[PDB]
């Protein structure tokens, strides 16, 4: 109930929301249907429109008018945005030459440059180029300020997950807004774009920027906007807030546009109807910049122009129906569209079988335009699993397609030609970033980055300490003229042991064999040198990784590779090795096929054993440093050490053997040498963070040897490929992956073919950032380089996406 007979007089667009049953006058009272009776009359005036004309100059103030052209209007803060242009001889902001903003140029009383975030729904990255002729204000922000070619959204590439990511720096699995619609099994309630349930704060986690600001004494404008408030009024409202007294005036503001998304869904991303929405957005930007320039704030405020996601061509006829695959389709609930999420129709039904659902949806049609996944098997780069609102079964839908449960859902639940929501590496889903103002760089292009990183930057722009988030603070320092954050490397927590030869062969009873007894002062000093770390500068090019948790581990040196060997997990945490452009691939000799050798540096008690692998009829083993890339027949014996062995399903061995035998050499050919760091990952609770030893759910049968969930590699070279990886003087280039360690290749529909037709496609799908591997391993990489730490932070956030230009 609302006692809506109170009044908005003197309260229009008030900043503090009042509590029931008193009626409201803020910019959300319309959503809530709780505005005072006189809200429209007082606060949503429209008379005479939004523009001054010559005949209104110096008019007598009429309070009925939408905005004002009277002489008192600047002092009151309510002139039309074009007032100075029409009535005072001034130029539109867009018509001025851009001039470097070296320092904030702010009126007296401004304690810090305000931040205005201008968010545009469905603004696809390529609109910057393709729409350039009709967006002059946006094109000026872009060319004069700091811009990226594109900005990567989060998955799913939907509105609410992405805007709330922008506000929090968190993945949707962490903030809780995991879709535009979601069912929470604990609440037993559904959230939707439309309706009242989304008003409840229980859905919204983390700490958004407006709260971070308020907790630290920095006042913040509303970031939500009622849809019925027109854009012109949103802008005049922000400009009026900016005229408040010092002690009342917000430092951060947000404008939101429902365009071009609204039109894009109807007309497709490049429909001829899309030109006008782009023009109207640009006009809005120009109203804002003209307004700022009138208030002498155009060289004082920092503006961010950002989108939430792009837009793809999607029509009713490109719909896959689950009813074509499943017999039991009335037993499921599907969240449909550009992603699929499946759960049982009837909660707590014990017979619903997710495995039978997955099997019925796997590789069933040659052209199939989705792939089903248990959420723990989704590519780790999507960080889309650790929330009870994410259903166990997920369908990743091909771009340009939809999934639906049954045909009636689509012809009675084509009105649309555009949609979004697909995998966040898809080109059509990429969006925009421009930063303009004193604190941003001038005329500067920056590489593409992820929207999770902006919260840290916005905090920096406001002098705030960010709440804990998924950004990497320092990775976007290169956007800013003046940084208030100085990143430093985390401290190493565990120092390694450097064991020498401590055990005789006969002390081991590991059930291993090797044919290695075919045995010189020359090449015995040399091999001792190698075991002591003489080639280490070649194979460990960026320092050893730091271990950032408490554990017991050994550094093991070899001719061809170095490793950090865990005495807790009985396998390396990391194995580092350089392969030059000139390196040769060799086979595993017939006599060494099943060779495994005790490592005399490492106790029997901290070793794996071959018997466990013999007894475990599901589990085999592989090697982290590949015997195929041994520098010499003699060095190759080091690759069969028990300390280089890891547990591998036979199905996974096909992927790993192809990577090691064929792909590493190819990358060394293409990149002029590569440095590879490989290792295991344990993430049995799918939270994206390294498991403790007591979280491990699977061991090699009858042993304490833990089975990894994933295997990683980080593959580094010189960005200037005219220099060899091992003699690089400048910036680096990296690609990485996190492959799921699965006992079948059901993910790869072509897996029955030669690995040359499917393995590399799989690895591309599971591309990763170094930062992702860092979270999953508790390791910190690139500790010793000649590069700045900020530059190395950007390197660690890079993702190789494999999309075309
Ligand atoms: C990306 O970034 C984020 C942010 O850094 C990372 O997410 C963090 O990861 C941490 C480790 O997993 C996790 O720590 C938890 O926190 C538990 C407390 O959780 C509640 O309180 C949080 C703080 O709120 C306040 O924040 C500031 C201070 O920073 C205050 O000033 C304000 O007043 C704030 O209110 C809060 O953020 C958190 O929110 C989640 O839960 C809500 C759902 O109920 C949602 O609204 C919200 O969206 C969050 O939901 C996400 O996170 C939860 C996990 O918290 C997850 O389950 C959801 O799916 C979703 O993902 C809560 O409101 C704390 O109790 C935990 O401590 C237990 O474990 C540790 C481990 O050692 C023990 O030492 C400890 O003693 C304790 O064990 C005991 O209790 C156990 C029961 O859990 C029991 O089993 C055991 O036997 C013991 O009795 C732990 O520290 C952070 O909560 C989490 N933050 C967020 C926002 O998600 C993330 O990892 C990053 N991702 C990657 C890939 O890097
Ligand atoms: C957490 C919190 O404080 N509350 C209280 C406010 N409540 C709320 C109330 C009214 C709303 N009315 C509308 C129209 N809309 C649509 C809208 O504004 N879209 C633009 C937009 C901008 C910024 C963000 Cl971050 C996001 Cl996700 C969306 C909302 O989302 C909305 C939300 C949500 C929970
Ligand atoms: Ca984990
Ligand atoms: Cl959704
Ligand atoms: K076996
Ligand atoms: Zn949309």
């Amino acid at each position: 109930w609302t006692a809506t007979s109170g009044s908005c007089k003197g309260r229009c667009f008030e900043l503090q929301e009042v509590g029931p049953p008193d009626c409201r006058c803020d910019n959300l009272c319309k959503s809530y249907s709780s505005c005072c009776h006189d809200f429209d009359e007082l606060c949503l005036k429209t008379a005479r429109g939004w523009e001054c004309t010559k005949d209104r100059c110096g008019e007598v103030r009429n309070e009925e008018n939408a905005c004002h052209c009277s002489e008192d209007c600047l002092s009151r803060g309510d002139c039309c945005t074009n007032y100075q242009v029409v009535c005072k001889g001034e130029s539109h902001w867009v018509d001025d030459d851009c001039e470097e903003i070296k320092v904030p140029e702010c009126p007296a009383g401004f304690v810090r440059p305000p931040l205005i975030i201008f968010s545009v729904d469905g603004f696809r990255a390529s609109y910057m180029k393709k729409g350039s002729k009709v967006m002059p204000n946006i094109e000026k922000l872009r060319s004069c300020g700091t811009h990226a070619p594109y900005m990567r959204p989060v998955y799913p590439t939907k509105t609410f997950p992405n805007l709330y990511t922008l506000a929090t720096g968190l993945y949707p699995e962490s903030h809780g807004i995991v879709g535009n619609s979601m069912y929470d099994p604990v609440f037993d309630a559904s959230f939707h774009l439309r309706g009242r349930e989304k008003f409840n704060h229980r859905w919204w986690g983390g700490q958004p920027l407006w709260i971070t600001a308020t907790k630290q004494g920095v006042r913040a404008g509303t970031f939500f906007w009622s849809v019925s408030i027109p854009h012109e009024r949103r802008i005049l409202t922000i400009l009026q807030w900016l005229s408040l007294p010092d002690n009342e005036r917000p430092s951060v503001y947000a404008f939101y546009s429902e365009q071009p998304d609204f039109s894009g869904h109807k007309y497709g991303p490049f429909g001829p109807e899309m030109t006008n929405p782009l023009r109207e957005i640009d006009k809005t930007v120009g109203q804002l910049m003209d307004g700022l320039k009138q208030l002498r704030l155009h060289r004082c405020v920092n503006v961010i122009f950002v989108g939430d996601h792009g837009m793809e061509d999607v029509t009713c006829d490109r719909t896959e129906f689950l009813s074509n695959y499943l017999t039991n389709v009335d037993d499921i609930t599907l969240v449909p569209g550009t992603l699929g999420r499946i759960r049982a129709k009837s909660i707590n039904n014990s017979k619903y079988d997710p495995k039978t659902i997955i099997a019925a949806l796997t590789c069933k049609k040659p052209d199939q335009h989705f792939k089903p996944y248990m959420k723990q098997h989704l590519p780790k780069r999507l960080h889309y699993a650790n929330n009870r609102r994410i259903e166990d079964i997920h369908l990743l839908v091909d771009r340009r397609w939809h999934v639906a449960r049954k045909p009636l859902d689509v012809y009675k639940k084509c009105f649309f030609q555009g949609d979004h929501g697909f995998d966040n590496k898809v080109n059509s889903m990429q969006t925009v970033f421009v930063g303009y103002g004193p604190t941003f760089k001038y005329r500067t292009k920056v590489p593409p980055f992820e929207n999770i990183e902006l919260y840290n930057v916005m905090c920096d722009l406001l002098g705030l300490k960010p709440a804990p988030n998924n950004g990497t603070h320092g990775s976007l320092n290169h956007l800013l003229r003046t940084n208030t954050f100085r990143p430093t490397m985390p401290d190493e927590v565990s120092r390694p042991n450097y064991p020498g030869i401590m055990y005789l062969q006969s002390e081991f009873d590991l059930g291993c064999t090797c044919d290695d007894k075919v045995e010189n002062k020359l090449e015995e000093l040399n091999k001792r040198l190698h075991t002591k770390g003489s080639t280490k500068e070649r194979h460990l090019l960026y320092g050893r990784p730091a271990v950032l948790y408490r554990t017991s581990y050994d550094i093991l040196y070899h001719t061809d590779f170095e490793s950090g060997y865990s005495e807790i997990f009985l396998m390396p945490l990391w194995t580092s090795y350089t392969i030059s452009k000139q390196a040769e691939v060799s086979s595993i000799p017939e006599h060494l096929t099943n060779c495994v050798r005790p490592d005399v540096r490492v106790s029997p008690g901290f070793s794996q054993n071959c018997l466990a692998y013999k007894n475990d009829k599901q589990m085999s083993y592989g090697f982290l440093f590949p015997p195929y890339l041994s520098s010499s027949p003699e060095a190759k014996y080091d690759a069969f050490l028990v300390t280089n062995m890891v547990p591998m399903y036979p199905a996974f061995k096909r992927v790993w053997a192809y990577f090691q035998r064929v792909l590493v050499k190819k990358y060394a050919s293409e990149r002029n040498g590569v440095n590879v760091i490989s290792g295991p990952i344990f993430d049995y609770n799918y939270d994206g963070l390294r498991d403790t030893e007591d979280e491990i759910k699977q061991y090699v049968e009858g042993s304490s040897i833990p089975v990894p969930t994933h295997y990683y590699s980080i593959i580094t070279s010189c960005l200037d490929f005219t220099q060899p990886a091992d003699k690089c003087d400048g910036p680096l280039s990296v690609s990485s992956f996190i492959l799921p360690h699965r006992p079948d290749n059901d993910e790869s529909c072509n897996s029955s073919e030669d690995e040359s037709k499917w393995v590399e496609e799989l690895m591309k799908m599971h591309t990763a950032r170094v930062r992702d591997i860092e979270h999953l391993t508790g390791l910190d990489f690139y500790r010793k380089t000649s590069r700045s730490y900020s530059e190395i932070l950007t390197l660690k956030t890079y993702l190789h996406t494999y999309e075309s230009e």
